[PDB]
DNA sequence: AGTATGACGAATACTTAAAATCGTCATACT
DNA sequence: AGTATGACGATTTTAAGTATTCGTCATACT
């Protein structure tokens, strides 16, 4: 097999090899193994063509490489393709953010990314309703 | 922080490489912990204690009197989980509403269910994000 | 840019400068200048042709059956004039409504007014924001 | 009397000049004067007692000064006077930003200054809804 | 009185350089 | 297989410094 090293925060780390442990798993690799192939395995993206709503939510981190101010720039960029944003302050570092979008379903799935793939943007989550 | 290395068969790294390239993170460190992530909160929000936030988006017609007059209702019902609702008219007769909630994940999923019942709400989708 | 002298009575002066320290502005200049772009945008919307954004906010309790579906079917009416509409739920019958609306200013008072009808809309405000 | 310079947009200058001339105004000073005289006589202060819900809304590039990443850090400053904040982007420059604070009316009051002095921050407005 | 401008400390925008983190591999001990 | 690290380029943070653009007061013209 492959050797791979990723680099976790303390905590994630923690939360996932007790999780881990109360589950039976004597080692890690098997563990996180089970959980790419599982999510990973159950996965499903949008069909470019359809136009319609979308909904992409997410939290992150304001003060992490300036996502704050650089998010909003990403948005502005395809300014065509936003209803409105709704932002709600969940602590001194963390934010939760919640995107409404309009358009080709393509083009959403794209912005969507260009958003959820951030180093410090967690949780990112597109939900579609197409016409 | 932490840094660790894992062993995964050769095929399940090329899966999800796929996924680092396909859709976003050009980075498989992060591909991983986002997917990570996804687990940890899952069987978090899943799991009794947990408190955390959640957006609860849905769709249904201004048509009925039925629909429109109860959501609102029913969800002052439970206003001390409802921080805010986002809502858009879509088009002539159609609603997108989008809430967001906060409390333990227990009742926020009970509130989610109180609404998605109310016959006339399509595409009912809930999204914990624990603490 | 541009750059100006005015004259202005000592008594005046100290007014706007008790304004300038007290509520924010520690500089003059921008004092002057919202209240300047106050003036001017507001004899700016009560004239012809005037086309842009407004924040037509307003309190109501959702508890009447002919109050909570009755402002959204009449924001259905003019669903072209609306972005989309947050909500609050101040109270177990109290609703706090936004509604972001582009368009003609026209129109938008128009619509404004509709919507500060509906019997049971109090504190109705609307702010406009030409373009 | 005292002397007194201001700086402005080429814009802001002439939409101000011709509308000064287009009333009778024969001199800036005389104009400006009687705006400032005006407008900031008829004011609307807030005091440190009555708590209650609030609609703090401007505009602001979002390139200038930083903004976009200043703004949401006061906020979060404050992150306990605010409920939710509605962006909408209206053109790859302008954001028109839309916060609901809720608590003593005093400290929203404050802390709107902090938002609305800011150069760069346009048409700022504050509406109180107390208890 | 009402307008323009010079002059210059203060605040903000651009560059540029060194320091601290992260993302992957590869080697090495369990 | 599993898990832990050194090594090292790519990505971010900080710190630093210079060119601009402001905000006001003072001086001078209209
Ligand atoms: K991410
Ligand atoms: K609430
Ligand atoms: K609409
Ligand atoms: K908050
Ligand atoms: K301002
Ligand atoms: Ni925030
Ligand atoms: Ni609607
Ligand atoms: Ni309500
Ligand atoms: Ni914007």
């Amino acid at each position: 097999m492959q050797r791979v090293t990723i680099t976790l925060d303390d905590d994630l780390l923690e939360t996932l090899d007790s999780l881990s442990q109360r589950r039976g798993y004597n080692n890690r690799s098997e563990a996180i193994r089970d959980i790419l192939r599982s999510a990973l395995a159950q996965e499903a993206t949008q069909q470019h063509g359809t136009q319609g709503f979308a909904v992409l939510s997410y939290v992150y981190e304001h003060e992490k490489r300036d996502l704050a101010s650089r998010i909003v720039s990403t948005q502005h960029h395809h300014h065509d393709l936003s209803v409105a944003t709704l932002h709600v302050h969940i602590n001194h570092d963390d934010c939760l953010e919640i995107a409404v979008l309009k358009g080709d379903m393509g083009d959403v799935q794209h912005f969507a990314d260009d958003v959820i793939a951030q180093r410090g943007v967690r949780h990112g989550h597109l939900q579609c309703l197409p016409k």
